[PDB]
């Protein structure tokens, strides 16, 4: 059983397509909020594939206890792929949980969803283009029109943590960079292999609930904080920000092709 589950923003469409993928007919509203927990099915077209709904996320560090539910399936490492539900409309907002979700290390394969909203807006972006700069497979999809609902299932049964090997991370300031492998190092084995990553920029984030589900040795702690005083002083500014900052930054290179 390959295991997928349904990653986006909250109002992103995943309910949408789930019901569809899955032939149920779980809430859908065209307000934030609706889906509130977990929801498994099978994809009706390939039956060896089982499906996960989620409640809607605007990133990896939760504010809600809804928002903790998609966090906590993701890390708990039951998810074989992450299909990423994509807003076409809100693009760059969308992008700032995507860079997080790869840092994960499963896999990602994105749903630009209401690309027939864009369309009647009067704007076009380049799948292609945006998949490469991105490294990640990218199939238009409409819930509305049921358009590329099929190929994107297709994609993520084909994008699991089985049959990929190195994944392509998006690369922040090189600055940054030296200052993620230092707390990789710190790191060790306290965090899973696949997931590290993630967690060396969540301490960077200096991410409460990061720090509290990690528990690290007084050692370890001294150590990150000493990289992150250093990288701080180095980048002229505070650690969220960098974080911040350095996403939006990628983001906005990859946009523009
Ligand atoms: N126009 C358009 N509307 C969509 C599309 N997908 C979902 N919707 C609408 O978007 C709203 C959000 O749907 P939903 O599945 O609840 O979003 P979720 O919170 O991510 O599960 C609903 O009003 C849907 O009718 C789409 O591809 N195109
Ligand atoms: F905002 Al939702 F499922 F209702 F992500
Ligand atoms: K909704
Ligand atoms: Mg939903």
């Amino acid at each position: 059983m390959t295991e997928i589950a349904l990653i986006g923003n909250p109002n992103s469409g995943k309910t949408s397509l789930f019901n569809l993928i899955t032939g149920h007919n779980q809430r859908v509203g065209n307000w934030p909020g609706v889906t509130v927990e977990r929801k498994s099915g099978l994809v009706k077209k390939n039956k060896d594939l089982e499906i996960q709904d989620l409640p809607g996320i605007y990133s990896m560090s939760p504010y809600s206890p809804e928002e903790k539910v998609a966090r906590d399936y993701l890390l708990s490492q039951r998810a074989d792929s992450i299909l990423n539900v994509v807003d076409a409309t809100n693009l760059e907002r969308n992008l700032y949980l995507t860079t997080q979700l790869i840092e994960t290390g499963i896999p990602v394969t994105i749903a630009l969803n209401m690309i027939d909203v864009l369309d009647g807006q009067g704007k076009k972006i380049n799948v292609d283009k945006l998949s490469y700069h991105l490294g990640v497979p990218v199939v238009a999809t409409s819930a509305l029109k049921q358009t590329g609902v099929d190929q994107v299932v297709k994609k993520a049964a084909h994008t699991t943590t089985s049959t990929v090997g190195d994944l392509a991370f998006p690369i922040y300031d090189d600055r940054l960079e030296a200052a993620i492998s230092q707390i990789l190092e710190v790191l060790g084995n306290s965090v899973p292999q696949r997931s590290a990553r993630f967690y060396a920029i969540k301490l960077f984030e200096q991410d409460s609930l990061v720090e509290a589900e990690l528990d690290l040795s007084q050692f370890q702690r001294k150590e990150i904080e000493d990289i992150i005083r250093i990288t701080e002083e180095i980048f002229t500014e505070d650690a969220e920000s960098i974080v911040i900052n350095e996403r939006y930054a990628f983001i906005e290179r990859v946009c523009q092709m």
